[PDB]
Parts: C-alpha cells; structure tokens; sequence
C-alpha cells in the first residue's frame, strides 16, 4: 500500500566511462500501476559528457511497470524495504557500461542510487562520436534465479548515417525483503519504449519518458 497511485522518483548517479568522471541528479513522477513515468535529468558533474548520454537512459525504475495478467510483482511487493538491481550491458563493439543501483522508499518518495563504470568504449565508435540515435523498443525476459530475478534484454542503438549498434543487457534484482514474505512471479515479458520529452545544451539537461508492461505470450 506504500506505492501509490502517483509516485515521485529522486536519483543520484556517479560514474565514469572511459576514463571521464560524471554526476548526474534527476527527479521525476509517475504512475506505477499504468507502467508510466517520466524523469528530469541534469548532469552536474563533468558535463557535457564526451560520450552519447544514450548509454544512461537505461539506469535512470522498476517500481513503475504494469503488471498484468496476474503477474507477482517482485517490485511493488519489496516495499518498504525496497530492491536493488545490478546489470551488464555489452555492446557489440567493444564498450560494456556496468551499473549498480539501490531503490528505497523514504518520507513516500522512491530514491535511487547509481554507480557506473563503462569501459573500452572505442574511441571513434558512435558512442564517444556521439553519432546515436536513441533506442528501439525492446522486451525483457524475467525469471527467478540467484535468489532473486534474473533479466535478460537485447536491444538496439539507432545510429547516425543508419544502421543499429546491437547490445545485450543482463540484470539481477534483489529484493530486501525477507524470501518468506515474497510471491515470486514465473517466467514473464516486460514490453518497454523509451523516449526522450526534450532536452538542450549538449545532453546536459534531458527529460525521459518510459512505457513499460509485463504480460505472458501473446
């Protein structure tokens, strides 16, 4: 019952990538039940970024997909404790971004903390080029595994002059709270679109939008 309706999302992020230190803040909103949500996000330390801030836009919010279909949800059921995730993305030419992310619940707003390595970018790929285009729409795959959720997606950057930048991405969600007051989901899908609202001066300022729902075979 702590996951409202209407929630609001705060974040920190710090990271590097290639060797360059970052900081991004952001806070957003969003409906958690509809799978919704938007987020304001500004670099604040060591912007503007000398590589794409596409290979952020994932590790800006589990709470906020719509579980159908009778799915457990393995997110909105970890309150008040909370959950945090872990994930590899690898791309295919030779840049893998690592993130480690914590989610709690405080005075009813969800806080987020980020840490980020990204190494081995190639220095004149599309990434560091900054020659991206943004994401296409992707589903992951979701199962137990490890004691806690296991995630597998693929996805594909859209790049300038055409063409796409194929990655994987492999997760772990682990709930803080006890497996005993848990009902885990079995295998599910989880459709996602991510898209950008607007933003301005060199990706130093960017507002995401993310639809994301969970079902079985369709």
């Amino acid at each position: 019952e702590l996951i409202s309706e209407n929630m609001h999302t705060k974040l920190y992020m710090e990271g590097t990538v290639n060797g360059h230190h970052f900081k991004c803040t952001s806070e957003g909103e969003g409906k958690p039940y509809e799978g919704t949500q938007t987020c304001k996000i500004k670099v604040v330390e060591g912007g503007p970024l000398p590589f794409a801030f596409d290979i952020l836009a994932t590790s800006f919010s589990k709470t906020f997909i719509n579980h159908t279909q009778g799915i457990p949800d393995f997110f909105k059921q970890s309150f008040p404790e909370g959950f945090t995730w872990e994930r590899i993305t690898t791309y295919e030419d030779g840049g893998v971004l690592t993130a480690t992310q914590d989610t709690s619940l405080q005075n009813g707003c969800l806080i987020y903390n980020v840490k980020i390595n990204g190494v081995n970018f190639p220095s004149n790929g599309p990434v560091m080029q900054k020659k991206t285009l943004g994401w296409e729409a992707n589903t992951e795959m979701l199962y137990p595994a490890d004691s806690g959720l296991r995630g597998h997606n693929q996805m594909a950057l859209k790049l300038v002059g055409g063409g796409y930048l194929h990655c994987s991405l492999k997760t772990t969600y682990r709930s803080k709270k006890p497996a005993k007051n848990l009902k885990m989901p079995g295998f599910y899908f989880v459709d996602r679109k991510l898209e950008r609202i607007k933003e301005a001066d060199k990706e130093t300022y960017v507002e995401q939008h993310e639809m994301a729902v969970a079902r079985y075979c369709d």
